[PDB]
């Protein structure tokens, strides 16, 4: 608390009812999903920034409990945000919440300590959004912190939530320190090939193409 | 069809409206799905036998067009039947039909000729007929009179098959509870479809998935696949 409870989160499409909790790419800022939000008009997006503190999972769970206290949860991630979303899902399920699904955009499960940081940094070298006073101050440190978290992370266990993965239009060979999400869920693991290279999937013209597939994932039911 | 237009098909849950076209396990007889049919009461199963002739794909296409002239198609396969379903789906989409989805049960895409190590088709066939030596579906002089020949033909087909291309249909895969490392001559169905590829871990070993109590649990997942809308 103190200054505000909505610390580290940006709400988009605020008049919608269905909520998606989105974890940021490696740069660390949820504002990077502003354009994606315009392509998911029927969904309210609670876009998180990367929380650097060691108890970040407790903080995210607390924010989610406040933003959507009841009902099944839908999480989303892109880049390093995919691993963070997986870790947040385990945290939430361990608290007794039901996570219906996690939507992942072209990133895999961390299997060992030992990458798209420079590409993403190059993309937004001169991005107005990340130029505000609030961001400029902590941008360098937040990106470094998220990068450090990702490289050292080793994700274990499973979630019950279904996992949907939108893969890049380009070919990719899974590294030894990475793995598919197949064994990471006792639910259904679904994937569909999208458009563009990893670093451009949620921006420009490829975004329009990819948003359509993300809506297919979201509009799925049994 | 000759004197029997439905010689290579067995219809189950005949009073139902929604149809599932099912391709048989390597033994080659659709009747082996009788137990499964009781767990999918809302679907009419048109279970095919393995057609030994080289124009089998055209024959399957003809039968499906006859059994369901219009509307999206749903195909199903288990074991080697998964490969046949994929090959049949390609044929069907080529004819303008819409294949909504293909449900696969613990089997992968052929990427090359199967490596039988120090074994032979002959010995593997004898074994495949032993794993199911006690199965009521394999009774009757009908199946017994040609079980060997049909299993040999289907296994030979499977071993030498190399599947290429893609389908637009979504592909759902139910995997067995037993661990497994995909061999060099096999591949996941990921690149085989321009649609969505979905998989879920099921129960039991490969050979016990569609029988006994294991069937009861796995059927629940298959129903999840079938009841999917978007």
């Amino acid at each position: 608390g103190g200054s505000d409870g909505l610390q580290d989160v940006t709400i988009m499409n605020q008049d919608q009812e269905q909520i998606i909790f989105a974890f940021p790419p490696v740069l660390g800022y949820g504002l990077m999903y502003q354009n994606l939000s315009s392509r998911l008009p029927s969904y309210k997006l609670c876009a998180f920034d990367f929380i650097e503190e060691e108890d970040r999972l407790d903080r995210y769970a607390d924010l989610i409990q406040k933003l959507q206290p009841e009902g099944p949860l839908t999480l989303f991630g892109y880049s390093a945000g995919c691993s963070l979303a997986f870790e947040a899902a385990k945290k939430l399920e361990g608290q007794g919440r039901i996570v219906q699904r996690i939507i992942m955009v072209d990133s895999y499960k961390k299997q060992g300590v030992s990458s798209d940081v420079e590409a993403l940094m190059n993309v937004n070298r001169d991005n107005e959004a990340l130029n505000s006073e609030a961001v400029k101050h902590g941008l360098k440190q937040k990106t470094h912190a998220f990068y450090s978290y990702y490289v050292n992370l080793i994700s274990t266990g499973q979630v019950k939530a279904d996992i949907d993965l939108l893969t890049s239009g380009a070919d990719f060979d899974i590294p030894e320190w990475l793995a598919s999400w197949e064994e990471a869920t006792t639910g259904a693991y679904r994937m569909k090939r999208g458009f563009g290279t990893h670093a451009e999937m949620l921006q420009g013209e490829t975004l329009d193409r990819n948003a359509g597939i993300l809506l297919e994932f979201l509009n799925t039911q049994t």
